[PDB]
């Protein structure tokens, strides 16, 4: 899930992953896989 990612990843990876995902134009929950 998207939830699993929030659980046991850092601030600075969740943060960085959210940018990089937002950079492509896609929500964490829009695709839980690619976020992980």
């Amino acid at each position: 899930m998207e939830n699993f990612v929030r659980t046991n990843f850092n601030p600075m990876i969740l943060e960085r992953a959210e940018k990089t995902m937002k950079e492509y134009g896609e929500n964490p929950q829009n695709e839980g896989n690619k976020f992980a």
